[PDB]
């Protein structure tokens, strides 16, 4: 447990998890359900906010940067896989804006 | 218009300097030239072009009011790259690498924005 990780859990994840556009990102992409046979051919490191949330709850992360990279991977996967005009991209962008706004105010020095 | 903050100074002198000098940064240091690169659909797909040269100039001209605004511009640059290019293109991997460094460095940015 660190101060930055606490911030990421109590401020960033709290804000993103309850957001009206969060629902597509709350669980792993189910390629069978969504009819996306190439999803795992293209996206080699799937990530979602349920995983990140679970990881924060279970003290998985050793540094705040590791959690931030997971958030980034989730969003980046969405941009890489999907078409420019897909609504999911807009939703990801909206959530990522909040992520960045909040991360701007994260504690600067990681103290365990 | 904007102002000078400790955070913006950090983004300029620490984050941007680290990214700019990276071996994978050369495609990102100036606006995408769709004509030179032969990408006639580029501006039909990417409606808000962004690059580190534009971001650097904005930092130098005190365009940003808050660090978060500068970070948004970095995100737009990377997101544009992912949205436009094929997943398998080298440029995507290069963006991914630079973006990871960006986040690593942003993690150590001063916490309270002060003018
Ligand atoms: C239901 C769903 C779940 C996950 C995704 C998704 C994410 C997230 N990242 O790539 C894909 C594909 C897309 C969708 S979706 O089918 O595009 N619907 C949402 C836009 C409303
Ligand atoms: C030369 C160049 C310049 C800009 C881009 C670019 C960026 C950045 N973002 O989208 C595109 C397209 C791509 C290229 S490129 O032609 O894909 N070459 C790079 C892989 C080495």
């Amino acid at each position: 447990v660190t101060n930055q990780l606490q911030y990421l859990h109590k401020v960033v994840m709290k804000a993103l998890w309850k957001h009206q556009f969060a629902w597509p990102f709350r669980q792993p992409v189910d390629a069978v359900k969504l009819g996306l046979p190439d999803y795992h051919k293209i996206i080699k490191q799937p990530m979602d906010m349920g995983t990140i949330k679970r990881r924060l709850e279970n003290n998985y992360y050793w540094a705040a940067s590791e959690c931030m990279q997971d958030f980034n991977t989730m969003f980046t996967n969405c941009y890489i896989y999907n078409k420019p005009t897909d609504d999911i991209v807009l939703m990801a962008q909206t959530l990522e804006k909040i992520f960045l706004q909040k991360v701007a105010s994260m504690p600067q020095e990681e103290q365990e």
